[PDB]
């Protein structure tokens, strides 16, 4: 199993300098560090190439994370932001390819977060969705890309939010190059059971956020990551396994992730490497 | 101990006829029907004396809780609105006291849900919150009711999202007829421990909320009830317990809670009577 | 879905008593079953027999039946005599279980209970020999009806059989339809991994469950993770039935046995045992079915 | 937080070359090494010193563990037995000093694994021990030792088997240096709760045994790690945590222990070092803070 980490943990915005990430967690032992898509589609060929180069060199293998803007929105009952969409998520697997990253996940059906003033209208978006995530699918087969589906909390999403909610859509895409993704984060507050939820994605799922249930590094929280353990074993899970902790307010990420204390208590960027670092130890040790 | 369920559990919007409530929960045998404090405001002051007979009768105490709308909103900036906010909790106050009902509790330091399309202003919203609570303090003193400060999780609310935190307001505050009040279904997101924010709120914890992970009716999730009924008895809990399932999409009630798919799984009335009870007796079982 | 029981024995200090009150008692308190122990049916007469059954039948109540095996009755023994007399003492029991109308019994019944450890221990022997008894024990069980299964114990009170894995390899050895593995909370809260994954790892050779907390208070308020044990059950299909074995109470051969050796009921009088029963009964259906 | 294991973890009788694993558990990473008392009356002044010497120059921290034989039993109804058990513990006690060790625990008050073939008499048993105890207690106090009074569940041992009955004897022996000690293994079976117990016996709490339910190394099991911790966190524990895992059949380790299927799944001596190696990297990260 690799393990990885989001390189959001140590940055406030949805961009960063991915080389200096990829060079920290190569050092701490990650196999994996995960990026924001969203400052990709301005990255020159030359910049492509050496971030792949660089992580090529550091030994991390890259995975791809995006939280859809209302333009990007592929669940659009207006044709028109459908469109730009699945052009989006075209431009963006190319690049996917051209940096060896055979993975993509997030909220990529709909757009995150929601902004609940507008009016739901799940059934109408759920049709729209699995229509336009079908098409782009072929593309993402193409360019050698697993795109995977979030399954998010009530609070950040209407559409999806259990692991059967997510193995529903899948199926119903049905397209091998869509996958169910799960995070514990989310599991934490909608599932009746997590092993349950793992085992109902089953051969679906495609790749896995952890978190604990305030979002602090896998460990130290009430997540059953024993039962984790067990239940990715019972699937006989074959995909990586990315923790994706949030801990510092302020910024894009302290607000969308709506951290609203200091959870972190004063951890400076080295209290944050070694907590990581043993978190990476329990996850390989606990998970496996 | 008084067990407790909030009307809503049957019901779409923020008010009901309360009075066939307190007739079936009677049936059911709880000790106590919560009701949303809504519609008390326009109450005739027969309404006042039928809806107390009612409960007097049928040997049914009487709780409030309430999401405050944000002309409502103790914290805000704008004076003219704390003015209202202000205005608007001594008359239901007064309300409470001869409707016979000693507790009030929810957001009550601020509003419910939360708007976060406004900018947040946590420091100074918190500072004239303390301030604007203490003042509503002593009319709650005056009228005999429990003033409880509900902790939330950071996607309904951003000034409160821990017992820590809770308690730490409250002290501030200063002042008798203020609680703290937590519930399973928000702890489950923020706290590292359950048992361990139950005894941090310890003698300030004035009513308890209940649900499982997801909002259904408390024993067959993932909270843990045994921890919670043990740490109940550490800090010798003296309040009452009140379950708070949402099953039901729909309304004002299915946005507000954001239930966006069937988790009664197509109860009808008699079914969810039926889950409400047997929730009701694994309560006074396991809490003791 | 399931049925469910309890033993008779959480209520008294010997492995015998008046049954009848027992079945009186739980029906009332809305089981299905009374478990009971086996050690005073061979001295029962053929009416003695009649009333109990017409008893249970009378009030819709289903019996089972544990034993924990004496020395003597060690179908693992090797000593060829007690190994006879083991086989002579079961096959006139199950006999008493067919005119009792009794279709299950469980317990230790591939060796003896408690097991004295000041004797010298030969597992792989004592397993062959046990396995090769069981086989042909079982063939009388199944002539009268009778479910044999064989429980799972914590190491403290047996040596062969002390995890899941191991109860389905001595099944699968001894390969008769009516001899199952049997699971209790409290022994496998002592020596398995996972809980869920034991029970699913009995799968369909579960024949019987057993209940209790960690240190066999009734079903409920401890440390078990009884949501996880409903959702296993649920895995596998679990048909059978679930009796709770509460032990609270010092004093006699049961304190003795089970090391009560404080008084864990907390000064409880019989209608307060009644009482807790009862709740954990309401618990047991409403957590461990779907 | 000092982390330490037991050197039975490797062998399968109750004395080994504690040399050997003092070098191999400092090379692990581990604070603390912890033996068994057994071998200890046989060291002539010179072993002693040796040992002594061998430990601080790994940087290692020795703690003692002792399963008392009937002889030694300090409950014993027999005045000649009570003697005898006053006489090995002092003189034990005074060997701890001059090895520069200043915790021993075990079921001291008693004798382990108890032979329950026996009469057993908890409230005269329960009486008599505690004024050994007590007394036994000034020679510990004088050797600079904790004695620490295991609890352990009801299949070895019926006198103490739960937190609260910990912290009523030893507050009925009412002398400084006798502790409460717990032991995940014995908590799993015993308590209502995991961290209740912790929080019971609080000041108390001298010494803490670690290992999975069925004796595995600490980490992939079902005991409530976090839980401990927070508890832990709760009482200030200061103290020592040793884990004490089992995971070997044969021997008269493999026999008191109860060990009748191959827990290790064929282990060698190398993952053996491994698991406990990762065991003490989790413990240290999941019980701290
Ligand atoms: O868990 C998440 C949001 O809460 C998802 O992984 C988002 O796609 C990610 O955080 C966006 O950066
Ligand atoms: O838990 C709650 C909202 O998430 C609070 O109790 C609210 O005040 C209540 O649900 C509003 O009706
Ligand atoms: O769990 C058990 C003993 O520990 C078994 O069910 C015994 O056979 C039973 O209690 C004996 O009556
Ligand atoms: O846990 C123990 C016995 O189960 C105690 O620590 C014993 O004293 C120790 O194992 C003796 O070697
Ligand atoms: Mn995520
Ligand atoms: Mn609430
Ligand atoms: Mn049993
Ligand atoms: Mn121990």
């Amino acid at each position: 199993m690799k393990h990885g980490i989001y390189y959001a943990y140590w940055e406030q915005e949805w961009e960063a300098d991915y080389k200096y990430y990829i060079e920290k967690v190569a050092k701490l032992g990650f196999d994996i560090l995960e990026i924001a898509a969203s400052p990709l589609p301005f990255y020159s060929d030359i910049q492509i190439n050496e971030l792949k180069a660089c992580a090529h060199g550091n030994g991390i293998t890259l995975t791809v994370g995006h939280g859809p803007s209302a333009e990007q929105n592929l669940s659009s009952p207006d044709p028109d932001i459908r469109k730009n969409a699945k052009a989006f998520y075209t431009d963006l697997l190319k690049r996917l390819y051209k940096l060896d990253v055979h993975l993509i996940g997030g909220a990529l059906y709909s757009y995150w977060p929601i902004d609940y003033t507008k009016t739901i209208d799940k059934k109408g978006d759920w049709e729209r969705s699995v229509e336009s995530v079908r098409e782009v699918a072929k593309v993402a087969e193409a360019c050698g890309v697993d795109f995977c589906l979030e399954v998010l909390n009530r609070f950040e999403n209407y559409l999806i939010n259990t692991a059967q909610e997510g193995v529903d859509f899948v199926k119903q895409v049905d397209h091998n190059n869509v996958k169910v993704m799960l995070d514990t984060f989310h599991m934490n507050i909608e599932e009746d059971s997590i092993g349950g939820a793992i085992r109902t994605a089953g051969s679906y799922l495609g790749h896995l956020h952890t978190g604990e249930c305030n979002r602090k590094v896998p460990g130290r929280g009430r997540i059953p990551w024993v039962e984790i353990g067990e239940a990715l074993a019972d699937i006989g899970y074959n995909g990586s396994v990315v923790m994706e902790p949030f801990v510092r307010m302020g910024g894009t990420v302290g607000s969308n992730i709506k951290v609203w204390r200091d959870i972190s208590n004063g951890a400076d960027e080295k209290m944050l490497d070694r907590e990581a670092q043993a978190a990476l130890d329990f996850s390989r040790y606990v998970l496996e």
